[PDB]
């Protein structure tokens, strides 16, 4: 089977050189290499008979001291038709459990638990009750607040999503966040559906509960399930990206499961991770050339 090796940089800090992608596919003995975008991302072909674990090390040693990522996979189904996206750290910059809490004067004491929770050191569903509890009487207006003044995009994000859109996929917000912020941000950034957490509140205020049955880590492995089996497709068919202990499942099911400057532990479990690139690196991984973005 075909294997091909993606280099990725941050087009921040674009320091993939010709010369350094000359330098990297020779340390493989690789047959040619193509460019995606110019000192971004490149990819890189591997001789027949070599395992991607030589690959991986032999690349990112010829690599190292360069933020440049590393990914070797198949050629065949690169490119897939459905993306789950993980929202918080991820599609925006913020948690939004952690700034709602700052209207309530905790935010330190939720982020450390927050913190706790996506690297996996408890459960995703205690943690989210634990956290929401403390937003007890916190009017609704705190939501538009937030939303407006200390929500940012990542970068990326909606190239990432109208470019694949452009090419027929169905793109997915699914978070353990609120609705309330997902209902948002899903249409800002132009994904096709989003599911989410629900805040429970009396008309006025926050009463401090989520609605029950909480979403956890396995409910985002039954979004994937439910949404590839509706289009007609499977899981493999999937690209899956997130931060958290609370996507691993989600990431390990789909056909490409991106870490994306993920929690040490989290980052630990992944077969697939980049640290370095943005959002566009999903882009480059399934093959993408700049000339394919929407911009
Ligand atoms: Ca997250
Ligand atoms: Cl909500
Ligand atoms: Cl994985």
């Amino acid at each position: 089977v075909s294997l091909v090796a993606t280099l990725i940089a941050n087009p921040a800090k674009a320091a993939l050189a010709p010369s350094l992608g000359i330098k990297a596919s020779a340390a493989v003995n690789a047959t040619g290499l193509y460019w995606l975008a110019d000192d971004i991302a490149c990819d890189i072909p591997l001789p027949l008979g070599m395992e991607a674990s030589e690959a991986d090390a032999s690349l990112r040693a010829t690599l190292d001291g360069a933020p440049i990522d590393v990914v070797v996979q198949e050629q065949e189904r690169r490119r897939k038709k459905i993306l789950i996206a993980d929202m918080d750290s991820t599609m925006i910059g913020q948690e939004c459990i952690d700034e709602l809490a700052e209207e309530a004067g905790l935010r330190d004491h939720v982020a450390a638990i927050t913190a706790r929770a996506m690297n996996g050191e408890i459960a995703f569903e205690p943690a989210l009750r634990e956290r929401v509890a403390l937003l007890k009487g916190l009017p609704l207006s705190v939501i538009d607040k937030v939303i407006s003044t200390r929500i940012t995009l990542t970068p990326g994000g909606p190239q990432l999503v109208r470019t694949m859109r452009k090419h027929g996929a169905y793109t997915a917000l699914v978070s353990g966040g609120f609705t309330s912020f997902t209902r948002r941000i899903a249409e800002m950034i132009g994904f096709n559906e989003e599911r989410a957490n629900r805040l429970i509140d009396d008309g006025t205020r926050l009463t401090g509960t989520v609605a029950e049955p909480i979403l956890g880590r396995e409910a985002k492995v039954e979004k994937l399930v439910e949404i590839a089996e509706r289009v007609g497709l499977t899981p493999e068919d999937a690209i899956a990206v997130g931060d958290g202990a609370n996507d691993l499942g989600m990431i390990q099911l789909a056909g490409t499961g991106v870490a994306l400057h993920a929690k040490p532990a989290v980052a630990a479990q992944a077969k697939m991770r980049i640290d370095h690139g943005d959002l566009t690196a999903l882009l480059y991984i399934q093959g993408y050339r700049k000339a394919d973005f929407v911009q």
